[PDB]
This record gives structure tokens, C-alpha cells and sequence, in this order.
């Protein structure tokens, strides 16, 4: 076992220093090292367990048992005397630098999992390239580095999500003893786009500074892996070239689908082209149910839009359904128009868009109902919200050899290894895994240690939490209860709930009885809690930190002998005792 | 062991019936006890893995071993025959009602514990008493039931501050795109005090619903314990008499200090009066430090008043400093002026209160530096935040025997009995708890079910989360840094930190380096979180949730193998990896 981790650490660190942190002359050669400005990893065995034993396999590549020992790439280079040799010789510079390769890491793709994966690789002495291209929306729409979350997802929405509940703490003023009067209040679609926009280019430039800073190569250039150690690059001007790395991550991400019918790519758009968008979208139909269609219809009606979404089944497949139609139930409430079990044929151009004096254009959508009846309405702009997916042919050649499954992603060992030993898949195109920004960042750090530092941590992909940022937020951790039932059986499954009133919405006299949340809980396994879920304001700090007692196997009793704060939302969690078998009503 | 058990249990219990799910005889006894109205404890020996042990406990008392058996308050009565008998006969009324004393269970005072404790009593058959009076301040403002959190702390004052917070709401629409100019808009101070007030209402009126709907009588009169089980009530009217019970619980809380100085009580306040004071403060004068007298100046700042805190030594006592000093550095920076080691001689009066133009008055207010220079400035209203105190000498006669500690709270063992052994204290009032509403509120409930029910549970006081309701909010669980660092020394004490800037707080243009968390850790216990801590927007939301972690022995590796949820504040704690001790920035 030692022996075994011992040999992948050194055949696959960069720079790597065995040490011990009493010893001076270790310290002697960090201080080299330093001087030299050469990054490195260290193993101080004097802190582990079993460092005596390490220090014995060490001797099976440099045939010493002593401490320091220095390797680079697999190479044995020299004790104390020897290293301070090559740097007394001006030799060590030459010595750190010779590579079979030209990088130990090449990254292709910029985004969450990437640039987290390409800056932590650095910190150890890998010498890394992280690539990053953005290709256009059909009307031509892009963007800088940073990857979908920072330019085109959960930034620019969670300040549109922002912008619109300003709506409601405006009206809520109001009842606090504020002297405005909000309906003599609008919004400007343009300047709010531009101070968003203006958050986003900094991101974009501080990922730059801060590749910089790490001595990461950044290439604004299309990569494509033709063999499992080389990559075509593809710049701005279509130069053509190729670079080769020992290590290769996968990090390119996903882009928004769009329906099979006429006038869908002409005359439509998706959420890449939104959050940039020059003009107020106007009257708005929102064809799809994720997560993205209802937070998108829920800020633009927040705005003052007038907004329809188009429902082929269901709200959020794949989320608890009570849940979810509670969503659905107050957004219809608040203002969202719509047309349930309804699927598009066609959209007609009635006007062009106008782009000069910044307007819209105009749309005829012509679709049709589950039971055959027909759906005819005028729009200002259609945003498809129907599915992401990856595009893997442009970035990879079937002859490299790399599986993917039937939807197209990558196919991995738990410590995201592909099917060439020597590359690896991280964030959304990794099959089967939560397709979440703080998910692709975890595999990318962790892995990068695994790869250049000799550590052993595997990323945990197992009840991560979640929050949907509708007008009333939903956050979870953990099985929807439909789920429960089907693994376990009705009879194993008991589920406390409560409706309640945030402290805020009593003088705003705002609803009483529609936020609402639940445990369930398996009875066989001491009440263990199975799923956590609330619909409330700030749904997202509410159930973080119940994630890490989720992930500690938090029980019922755990729940109630936890002490709530008051006066807050959250400490309803810590008295629940209506159970639904019990048929009692959960109102406040 | 069991034995012992079943004698409390049997002893203390109103009406107790001992049962088996399964059995048909006790269907039928608990279907008549329903017709009856006849409320009552259960305990259903086959869901308990030693009632075979316990069935033949029973024995003992009533020399049979089947089920059903009833019990009313420690008398055996029958099995399902008997019991049936005494029902079609018209006798089982009185049977049930039959008690040497007026009540099972007086409770003196009716705020967050005892309204908790007498509710629950009265779902297992006990018949219960609440008594709540309240003693009007100096200037004369009384409050109806519900006690200090409801009437003149928690909900008020997070109401004010929800106010001032929608201040900072409208300059941040601004920049998100709303038409609004927020330098042209003001605040209307006796407009937010009544829709706070008309909220205070629905909750006095909602609480004498429900104790009517549990059948527990409700006195509007002041209660004092003269023996251990006499309690001598005066009422509205003066009129004195004496009311018996079985077991007594004390939960009549704390009031306002006043300092020992000329003018105080004449023309100053406390939160008490504010509340519901009729008109606008004015330029306000805040005495103390407490974590009341910083969330009333900050709301007060945010509203747009003229404020000052006079502060004798240190900010926040007994909480983490680094934190209060950062709490206190935001509010300087947003308006609020602190006298810094400064306190208090005298308040003169310069102008009496304006009843009829609905105005406050004008205070001179004359103190001193701890260097001996002098303070003299005019306020038009003084507010005295500088602690809360008991006063059990109106509540409880001397030569009843329950002992008090040096401060007047009132000293318990872990069950909440005092030297009595029929009397017992919760809430405030308990030496050494927390004073905190939530956990008067569970150690109420738990405590009622021990004495009627027949329960085990015991309230566990440790470990339990706060939140500060400055304008900038504190929330923590566990220990501060510095009593970290006394209990285990600083070589085994690593502190991992950071700062924050909320997505929210970007297009706004607010702070970059002012929201801060940390967890104190120890580091030869695996790591263990000792103490959470957080300054930023909601963080009693924020800190809720990690409570629960920290009562089952998180260490900083399941903070580390937890996911965060983007975009949030709380996901800072999912990542933290900079330490003090390695000297490097958190910003
Ligand atoms: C509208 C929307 C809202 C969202 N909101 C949230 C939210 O609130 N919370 C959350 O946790 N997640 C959210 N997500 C999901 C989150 O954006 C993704 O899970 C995350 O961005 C995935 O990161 P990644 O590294 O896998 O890919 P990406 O971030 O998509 O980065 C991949 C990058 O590689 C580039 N690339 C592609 N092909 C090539 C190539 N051949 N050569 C070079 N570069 C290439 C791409 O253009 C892109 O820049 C949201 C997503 C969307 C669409
Ligand atoms: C300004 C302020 C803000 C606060 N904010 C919070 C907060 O955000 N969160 C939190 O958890 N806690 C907060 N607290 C603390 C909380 O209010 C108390 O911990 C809680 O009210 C204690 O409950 P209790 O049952 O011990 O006493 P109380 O709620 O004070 O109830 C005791 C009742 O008994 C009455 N009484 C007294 N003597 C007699 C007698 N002889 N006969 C009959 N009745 C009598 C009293 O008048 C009162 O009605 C705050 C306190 C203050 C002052
Ligand atoms: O009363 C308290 C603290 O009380 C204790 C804390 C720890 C302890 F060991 C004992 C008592 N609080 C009221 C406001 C916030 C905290």
C-alpha cells in the first residue's frame, strides 16, 4: 500500500521535496528552492503516520534513506551536498526544466472546473496551460474567461434574482414607515444590464491576473485532442499548431439546446444571449421547465414584464414534485402566466429587430395542447430554455480512445479517469455527476492535488445541496421524498412539516401560509434524515449549513435537541412535530 | 433503575394510562376517555424495550400485571371493567377530578417559558394555572400576555431593525436599476410603531386564545410563593387570596437596571418604554453596551436619528472581541458616535415631554473619562441599556427554602428543581443558562412532559447558537477565540479565517473587506470546531443550520467534504483555508 502510493507520487509530481520540518538542512534547500524561484511540492514525513516507513520505500529510487531527497518527473536528483551542487554550478535551472513534454498539464476549457483545477496544478510546480474559446450564439453573442456560471449563469442571474426582489422590498417600505410610493416606481432594463456587465468584466480580468500571477500560459485559442498527450490549437486567426502535455483535464462544459422546429435558431434565443441583451425583452414567452425557464420567467415578471411560460409536463423534473408545484402555485400568483401541457411547432417573424433604436422585434408562436387543441399568441422574444448539452466531437478525436455514454459525457473512475490513463474529466461533462459550479471546483482542486502534491482526497458527490432562486426560493439537501418512498417503501418513511411566516411579511402583510418545509426520515435507521427541503426567503444560507449535518448522518433527535435562533426562519427546523401520517393539519 | 421511574412517573402523573397498541381493552378504555373529555398521559409498553420489566413494576402498585391500568394522580383506579363500571355508573367525573390541591401545576408568569411549560402540561390531563402581571415601568407603559420577548425584546426590536435595513434596500435599488431618488424619501416613525404594535396585538390575543382552547386558566395577577405549595395571588382590584397546587414552576424573568444616579429614572428610558413610544426619539443618548443598547442605536441610526453610545469599558462582555470590535467599527462607520470609557453623573431636565404636540423633551447629560476629563452634551432622549436583573424577593418568600446564588437567580440541578422538591425554575431566572427564548421555551416543554408524561429528555444548555441584530448582523455557536485559547492553550488552538463580500453587495457598490468568518478549532481533538463566528447580511439564517453540526462533533474535515451552494454567503464556510498562525491575508 505505501510502497504503491509512494511510486505514483514521484512518477507524476513535477517538482516534489521530501522533508522533515526539524531538520536545517531541508531548510537549507527550501530556502534554495525559493530563491530560486522554484515551485515545488513538500512531503514532511515527521507529520504522518507511517513517514517511517516512507522513508524506507524512498530508498528504491535514490538508494538513500536520509532526508532531504529531491525528484523532478520521476527522477531522482540529488540530497543537501548534490542540490546545492547544481546551484552553486548554475545547473539547477536546467535540471527542473527538462520535460519530455511541454507542459505537464494542459486544461481545455476556462470555466469553474478549469481554471480552479490550472491554479491549484501551479502552486506544486506543475508547468500548466489552461485553454479557453468561446464560440458564438447564433446572433453572435460571447463573452470572456471565466466559463457559463461567471458570464452567462449563476452571477448574472442571482443579480437579476436581486434586482427583482428589490420590487418587493420597495413595496415593503412602504408598511415600515418609509415614505415613498411604489407605484410610481420602474425599472430600466439597460442600466441594469450594465452594472451587471461591468461585475462580470472584472471577473473576466482578475482570471487573467490571476493566471498571471501563478505562471499558468493562457491560450484565448480552440483546443482539440488528436492523441492522448497532444492538442491542436486552434487562434484567432486560424493558425493551427500543436502542444503536448503529460497530464490532459477535460473541462469544456456545456451550451443550451434548442428545439427542432422552424424559426427556433432564426428568430429566438436562450440564456447565453440574455444576460447581455441591449434592449428590455418586452412581452416574453419562456418555452421549457428547469430550474433556469422558472428563474428566468421569475425576475423578468419581477421587473414589470409580461411573461408566459410554456409547460410540456411537468415543473423541474427530477426535483421533489410537492415542491415544485408549490414554486410553480406562487409564481402564478405573483404574476406568471402559464400554458400547461402545451408544446411548440413554430415561430414567424412578424418584425425584424432593431437594432439601431434598440427595440425588440416581433413574433408569431404557433404550438399545440397535450389533447390535441392549438396555441396561437404574439410574443416580443422567445427564450428556449430546453436542456444543456455537451458538444465532445469538436473537442475530442474518437481515436484518442475516451468513452462516452449514451448522452454524450465523459465516462469516469471515482478519481475522474477516463479511459486513457493519462487524462481526465471534470464538471458538467463528467457523466452522472451533480452539474453544480462549487462541484466542478472541488474535483478540479482535489484532483490537481492527487496529480502534484501526492495527496490521497477523492471528491464526495453524495447528497450536495441545492437552491433554485425563484421569487420564493427552494433549497434541498438529500432525497426528495418521492424518492424516499420508492427506495424504502411507504411504511419505513415518516415526514414532519410546517408551514411558517418570516417575521418580515407580518407588518407587510404578506401570506401566511405558503412558505413551508419538511424532513424525511427513514424509521428503521433511527429517524436518519433522508432529505431536507424549504420553500422561504433566503433558502439558500438557511439549508447550507444542514448540509455538513446531512453529510454527518444527522438523526430526528439531532434536529430537536439542537436550540433554535429567534427570531429567524431557519429555527423552525428544530421543533417540527406534525407528521403527515398523522393527517394533522401544518398551518402556522 | 426501572422501579425508580415508574414510582415518579405514577407519583406526579394527573392521569396516566398504561397500554399496549395492540390490545383491544385499551382501544375501548381510550375511546371512553375520549367521550369523557377526560385528557391523559399514555404509555404504550410495547414500543419501550423494557416493558416487560415495567408491566411487572406495575405490579407493585395495583397488584395486577395486565394492561390496561389507569392511574389518577398516584391512585390506581382500575382495569378496563372497573373503569367501564365507573363510567356507565356517572362516577368516573369525579373520580378523575378528585385532588388535595386546587391545581397539578401554577405557573408564575406567563412570557416565552411558562406560556410554553403550561400549554404542554395541559395535553397530558394536568390541571394548570398561568399567572402573568406586569409591573409598569417609571413613566407608566404596561404590555398585555406574552412576556419580554413578544411584548419588549425579540420581535419588536427585529421588526425596528427590519425597518432600518429596508433603508440600505431602497439606495441599493438605485444601482439595480429602480427610478426611485432614496435622499428624497424619510421615515415615519409613529406609522412603523403601529403596524409593530398592531403585530404585538394579534400575539397577546392569540396567546388567551390558546390557553382557553387547552383549558388552563389564565390569572391577570401578581403571584408570590409562601410556602411549597401555597401561592398568594393580588389581583386587579387588590384583592388578596391563596391558591394551592401540586407542582409550582417560577419563570418570572428579568427588568431593566437603572444606574444610581440624579435624573435617571426621572427622565431617562429603557427598551421597555421604547417600543412603543408615541413619538420619535429625536438626538438620542444610548447608555451601555449589551447587545441591546447596540441594536437599538443602530436601527435608531438607520432611521435617521442623531445618535450617540456611551460606552463604559469594552463592546459586547463576554462575546468574542475581535467580532464586537468589528460590529463596532461598522457602526461607526455608518453614523452611530461612541464615548469611548466614559460613563454617566447626572441627567438635568431643560424641557418636560410635549404630551399634546407629541415631541420628546431636552436632557442635559454631565459624566466623566476614565482620565477624569469631562462629558456634557444635551440629548432629547437618554435610553439606559446597562443590564437586567430578577427580583425574586416579590416572587418568593424567604422561608420557603429555595435557594438563590449571589446574583438573585435561582439555583437548579439539570432537571430544573430547585432546593423544593416540588418547585422548580426556567427561563431566565435559572443561575448560570443561557437567557435566551428559545431555550425557556424547550426547557418548559421538556420539563412538563418529565412531570406529566412521564419523560426522560433533559434540556441540553450547551453549545447553543446566538445571533446579534446590528445593522451589520453577528451570529456565532460555541467558543470565543480567546476562551478557546485559555481552556487548551494556544499551540493546540488553529483559527482558519476569511473575509467575504455578498454578490448582492457588488452592483450596490458596497464594502469589499468588512463581512468576516472563522472557525476556532482544536487542533489534537481531530480538529474539532470549538466556535463558529460571522459578521454579514442574515446570519442568524447563516448560523442556524451549522448549530446542529456542532452539537454532533463537526470537525473541520466534514466542513471540508461538504459541497457549498453557489451563490451564497454561508458557502464561505465550505472552503476556508488561510490560518492565523501561517500570517497570511483574508481579504
Ligand atoms: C443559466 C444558468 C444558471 C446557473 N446557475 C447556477 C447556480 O446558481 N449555481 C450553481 O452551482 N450552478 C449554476 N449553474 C451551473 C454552472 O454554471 C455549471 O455547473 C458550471 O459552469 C460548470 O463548470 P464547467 O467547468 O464544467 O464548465 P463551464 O463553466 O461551462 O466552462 C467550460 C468552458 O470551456 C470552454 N470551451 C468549450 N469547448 C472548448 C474548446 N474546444 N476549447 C477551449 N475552450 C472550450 C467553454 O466556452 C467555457 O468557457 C447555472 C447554469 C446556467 C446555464
Ligand atoms: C430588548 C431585548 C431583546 C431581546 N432579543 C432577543 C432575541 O432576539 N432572541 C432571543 O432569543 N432572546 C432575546 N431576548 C431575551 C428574551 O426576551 C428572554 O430570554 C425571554 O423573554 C425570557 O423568557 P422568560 O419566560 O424567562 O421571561 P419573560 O419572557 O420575561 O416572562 C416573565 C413574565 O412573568 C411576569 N411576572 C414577573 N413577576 C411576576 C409575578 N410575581 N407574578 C406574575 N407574573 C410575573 C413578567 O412581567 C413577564 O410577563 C431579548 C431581550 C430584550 C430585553
Ligand atoms: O445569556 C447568554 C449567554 O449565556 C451563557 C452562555 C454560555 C454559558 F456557558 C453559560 C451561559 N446569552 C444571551 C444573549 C446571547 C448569549
Amino acid at each position: 500500500g505505501t510502497s504503491q502510493w509512494l511510486r505514483k507520487t514521484v512518477d507524476s509530481a513535477a517538482v516534489i521535496l521530501f522533508s522533515k520540518t526539524t531538520c536545517p538542512y531541508c531548510k537549507k534547500v527550501k530556502d534554495v528552492l525559493a530563491e530560486a524561484k522554484i515551485k515545488h511540492a513538500t512531503i514532511e514525513l515527521d507529520q504522518l503516520s507511517n513517514g517511517s516507513a516512507i522513508q524506507k520505500c524512498l530508498a528504491s529510487f535514490s538508494k538513500i534513506e536520509t532526508v532531504p531527497q529531491m525528484f523532478v518527473r520521476g527522477k531522482f536528483i540529488g540530497d543537501s551536498q548534490t542540490v546545492l551542487k547544481y546551484y552553486s554550478n548554475d545547473e539547477l535551472a536546467g535540471i527542473v526544466n527538462e520535460s519530455k513534454y511541454d507542459y505537464d498539464l494542459i486544461v481545455i476549457g476556462g470555466g469553474s472546473g478549469g481554471l480552479a483545477a490550472g491554479k491549484e496544478a501551479a502552486k506544486y510546480g506543475a508547468k500548466t496551460a489552461v485553454l479557453d474559446y468561446v464560440e458564438p450564439t447564433p446572433i453572435g453573442t460571447t463573452w470572456g474567461l471565466g466559463g457559463t456560471c461567471v458570464n452567462v449563469g449563476c452571477i448574472p442571474k442571482k443579480l437579476m434574482h436581486q434586482a427583482g426582489l428589490l420590487s418587493h422590498a420597495l413595496e415593503d417600505a412602504e408598511h415600515f414607515g418609509w415614505s415613498l410610493d411604489r407605484s410610481k416606481i420602474s425599472h430600466n432594463w439597460s442600466t441594469m444590464v450594465e452594472g451587471v456587465q461591468s461585475h462580470i468584466g472584472s471577473l473576466n480580468w482578475g482570471y487573467k491576473v490571476a493566471l498571471r500571477d501563478n505562471q499558468v500560459t493562457y491560450l484565448n485559442a480552440k483546443g482539440r485532442l488528436i492523441s492522448p498527450h497532444e492538442v491542436q490549437i486552434t487562434d484567432k486567426n486560424q493558425k493551427v499548431s500543436t502542444i503536448t502535455g503529460n497530464k490532459i483535464i477535460l473541462a469544456t462544459g456545456e451550451r443550451p439546446k434548442y428545439p427542432e422546429i422552424p424559426g427556433a435558431v432564426e428568430y429566438g434565443i436562450t440564456s447565453d444571449d440574455l444576460f447581455s441583451l441591449p434592449y428590455f425583452p418586452g412581452k416574453t414567452l419562456v418555452i421549457g421547465a428547469s430550474y433556469v425557464a422558472l428563474e428566468c420567467a421569475g425576475f423578468l415578471a419581477s421587473l414589470g414584464g409580461d411573461v408566459t411560460v410554456m409547460v410540456r409536463s411537468i415543473l423541474l423534473r427530477g426535483f421533489d414534485q410537492q415542491m415544485a408545484e408549490k414554486v410553480g402555485d406562487y409564481m402564478e400568483n405573483h404574476g406568471v402566466k402559464f400554458a400547461k401541457l402545451c408544446v411548440p411547432d413554430e415561430i414567424k417573424q412578424l418584425k425584424v429587430v432593431d437594432t439601431e433604436n434598440n427595440k425588440p422585434g416581433l413574433l408569431l408562436v404557433k404550438g399545440h395542447y397535450t389533447d390535441g387543441k392549438k396555441f396561437e399568441e404574439e410574443f416580443e422574444t422567445v427564450i428556449f430554455a430546453v436542456g444543456r448539452e455537451p458538444q465532445l466531437s469538436k473537442v475530442l478525436c474518437e481515436t484518442v480512445g475516451v468513452k462516452l455514454d449514451k448522452n454524450g459525457r465523459v465516462v469516469c473512475t471515482d478519481d475522474e479517469q477516463t479511459t486513457v490513463s493519462n487524462v481526465y474529466a471534470i464538471g458538467d461533462i463528467n457523466a452522472g455527476k451533480p452539474q453544480l459550479t462549487p462541484v466542478a471546483i472541488q474535483a478540479g482542486r482535489y484532483l490537481a492535488r492527487r496529480l502534484f502534491a501526492g495527496a490521497t482526497e477523492l471528491t464526495d458527490y453524495s447528497n450536495v445541496a441545492t437552491t433554485v432562486f425563484t421569487p420564493l426560493e427552494y433549497g434541498a439537501c438529500g432525497l426528495s421524498e418521492e424518492d424516499a418512498i420508492e427506495k424504502y417503501g411507504d411504511k419505513d418513511i415518516e415526514v414532519y412539516h410546517s408551514n411558517f411566516k418570516p417575521l418580515e411579511w407580518t407588518v407587510a402583510h404578506r401570506e401566511d401560509n405558503v412558505c413551508y418545509m419538511k424532513l424525511v426520515c427513514r424509521k428503521s435507521d433511527n429517524m436518519r434524515v433522508l432529505g431536507l427541503h424549504v420553500l422561504g426567503p433566503n433558502a439558500g444560507e438557511i439549508t447550507q449549513g444542514y448540509a455538513v449535518a446531512i453529510k454527518m448522518g444527522a438523526t430526528k433527535a439531532d434536529f430537536d435537541r439542537t436550540i433554535g435562533i429567534h427570531p429567524t426562519c431557519s429555527e423552525t427546523f428544530t421543533t417540527l412535530h406534525v407528521t403527515k401520517k398523522s393527517g394533522v393539519s401544518p398551518i402556522v
